[PDB]
């Protein structure tokens, strides 16, 4: 299992993707209990960067299915496919 | 064997976080030589991300081994576990 | 194959670091199209961070193969190794 962990803003918000058994999931923090979130990709591997514009959050995270990533971008409503291209 | 960074603030200061079989020590930088991170838990695969609040460092660390993940936070005054819990 | 994601900015600038085959590659996103970077090093596993000095970025990118970390730098002019030991 792999996971990769992503923080932003004044509380933190924090996002932990997990990658096992080909699935890649989400678990969240926004000040209180911790919830799953509706990240559901497939991949073996992830990592994750996010960035903000004033208080709201960008994310990307880079789902890895054997020799391909793929990029799944959250702006503010939800996930979507990004442009990002491998060698 | 695998690892993740972290680094915050100008100088800056890094942290480098390596699972090696099942155990995760921590190796940091702050400005001079590097040198021995008291962070020492189980895993076979970490991530990690920070925030600084002013001058306070806050660190969280995602623990996994096996199927099983742990936080572990550090506040400026040790490691503690965190509230995450997975799927 | 494993990758690092990193960003900065509000642009934002994002790189995506990715082990395969035991040599790890780097590509770039500064707001219009992906492309290649120059970072080409060993490894099969791979972890990275950033920060902002005034408008100049570092990199640090942590490459391991086997049971072995390589530091590897960015500040400004090329990829150079750098001090970083496991011990
Ligand atoms: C920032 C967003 O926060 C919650 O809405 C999650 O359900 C999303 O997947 C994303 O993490």
């Amino acid at each position: 299992m792999q996971t990769a962990a992503i923080s932003w803003g004044t509380t933190p918000s924090i996002r932990v993707y997990t990658a096992n058994g080909n699935k890649i999931t989400e678990r969240c923090y926004d000040g209180s209990n911790w919830y799953t979130g509706a990240f559901n990709q497939a991949g073996d591997n992830v990592s994750a960067t996010c960035w903000l514009s004033g208080s709201a959050v960008h994310i990307r995270v880079y789902a890895t299915s054997g020799g391909s990533t793929t990029e799944w971008c959250w702006d503010g409503d939800g996930w979507t496919r990004g442009a990002y291209t491998g060698l």
